[PDB]
């Protein structure tokens, strides 16, 4: 068939290259996603500016060093192993390594001034039970690095937020000690607001939301090249709607891809609980019919933060939105669910596995 096809959230590809065959379906397929290898250079970036911003004050000891403790969420997770090679090469501590232990001194400029910089200590974070980003221990281990380094901790750095909250549970926690994560869950940006945590970091789920429907109305409003991945998105539509949040397009794997963006005492409000893109208004348009697919139900972030998103915004779009999910380990789950496509316009899918791109398109012939 000839409609509308956007995967998002998982990249059609070998599970490492992009299935280039699932893309070229037909000139109306395109992929919503994040930019996520660049997600621990944006942490990093931040906890660079932040240095940057600050006065002498925030080398607490002031013996001319920049001392930080790392929360290692899991020494094998490629999440955990990214966000502390981000923060690491920023701060000139990175050796090739994301291994606790394996850190050197490293450079950063506070107030127009050079200064060294140390990783007092990196940990992974681990529960008895063995499970980790352990935010107990992550509590247990900042109330110890109170008592062994005292004043020469002048910020903590963690890969997530809920060491990150962890770490602000401790009863011995410095006040006004500033502290980064990592998620932009709901607590943590509270925390931001309430300038306890210093800064996290999001990846625009509501962006990709957006981007989703956005595309699907340009496409079946009439609009191409592009418009399509423009009007709604990098700049505002006929309607004036655009997303607030900096996209990027990449156009090879025709792949909207969200930046990942710093949460601060500067934006903290566009990205609490139930935030909502106040850029994105009602639009007056013809009904469209949209078959939204997931890969699992059971996945928190697709369920509390991704599918909620789509709701909001659909009906603004004027999208008609249908959802069916899969159980998460087999892609029948979802392709059981993905008939009666003679009854939609549009089709937005979300695969288990990668390299299902082709069960999909065959659907679409029949
Ligand atoms: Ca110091």
């Amino acid at each position: 068939r000839d409609k509308p096809l956007v995967f998002f959230n998982r990249q059609p590809s070998d599970p490492g290259k992009v299935d280039m065959a699932a893309m070229n379906w037909n000139d109306k397929t395109y992929y919503v996603g994040f930019d996520a290898k660049f997600g621990g250079s944006i942490q990093g970036k931040m906890i660079l500016d932040f240095l940057a911003s600050s006065e002498s004050s925030v080398d607490r000891n002031g013996d001319g060093i920049i001392g930080y403790v790392l929360c290692i969420g899991d020494v094998g997770h490629n999440d955990s192993k990214v966000r502390t090679e981000g923060i690491r090469r920023a701060l000139g501590t990175w050796t090739g390594s994301s291994d606790p232990g394996q850190a050197k001194e490293g450079q950063a400029v506070v107030g127009g001034k050079s200064y060294k910089v140390v990783e007092l200590e990196g940990k992974a974070m681990t529960g008895t039970d063995g499970s980790t980003w352990n935010t107990n221990s992550a509590t247990e281990s900042m109330g110890s690095w109170v008592a062994k380094f005292a004043d020469k901790i002048d910020l903590v750095i963690s890969n997530n937020d809920g060491m990150a909250m962890g770490c602000l549970q401790a009863s011995n926690y410095p006040r006004g000690l500033p502290i980064f994560g990592y998620d932009a869950n709901a607590d943590a940006v509270e925390s931001v607001g309430k300038g306890e945590l210093t800064g996290t970091v999001s990846q625009n789920v509501d962006a990709q939301a957006v981007a989703v429907l956005q595309i699907i109305r340009n496409l079946l409003d009439g609009s191409s090249g592009e418009d399509v991945v423009a009007n709604g998105i990098s700049r505002p539509d006929a309607h004036g709607n655009k997303i607030s949040a900096p996209v990027q397009y990449w156009e090879d794997v025709k792949a909207i891809m969200a930046d990942n963006s710093e949460v601060t005492s500067a934006n903290w409000k566009e990205y609490t609980r139930g935030a909502r893109d106040a850029g994105v208004r009602q639009v007056s348009a013809p009904t469209k019919k949209v078959l939204l697919t997931v890969h699992n139900a059971s996945n928190d972030f697709l369920a509390s933060a991704y599918l909620p998103a789509l709701k909001h915004y659909a009906p603004l779009l004027n999208v008609d939105l249908t959802v069916v999910q899969g159980d998460g380990q087999n892609e029948l789950s979802c392709l059981d669910k993905f008939t009666n496509l003679d009854m939609f316009d549009a089709f937005a899918v979300n695969m288990v596995k990668t390299n299902s791109g082709a069960d999909y398109t065959d659907k679409l012939k029949y």
